[PDB]
């Protein structure tokens, strides 16, 4: 009896600092739209890790009660040749050229054990970036 699927949805977000909950709660809506998925479908949040806290994705973790895994930025690194939307604030700041793709990309391959997929390219606005990855199967 093969089991092909625990199907894994992952949200990976980039922020600017103070980006509410609310903010990043919509952009994730309107992202998982575009691709008909729902907030109910989803298994994980992922973002970087690094000093600065942010209070906004923390919240969202806990409004959409689900986890929110912050990677090594050494890990994202590794996703660098994967990813869709190449930049520069990004690449700047974190030496990752999207951390919204690599996390995503990064936690659906370390929760899932197989290779992950992006949706698309990331949606970004002035403060936010939204990237969703699936399991590959």
């Amino acid at each position: 009896m093969p089991l092909p699927i625990p199907s894994l949805l992952i949200a990976g977000i980039g922020s600017r600092r103070g980006c509410s909950a609310e903010h990043l709660r919509a952009l994730l809506e309107r992202t998982l739209g575009e691709h008909g998925r729902s907030l109910a479908e989803l298994d994980a949040l992922a973002s970087i890790d690094g000093k600065r806290d942010e209070p906004g994705l923390r919240q969202l973790a806990t409004l959409l009660e689900r986890p929110v895994h912050f990677l090594a930025p050494a890990v994202l690194h590794d996703y660098e040749p994967r990813l869709l939307s190449p930049s520069a604030v990004a690449l700047r700041e974190t030496g990752c050229s999207s951390v919204a793709e690599a996390a995503a990309l990064a936690l659906a391959e370390r929760l899932g054990g197989g290779r992950a997929d992006l949706l698309g390219a990331k949606r970004s606005d002035d403060r936010a970036s939204i990237a969703l990855a699936r399991l590959l199967t």
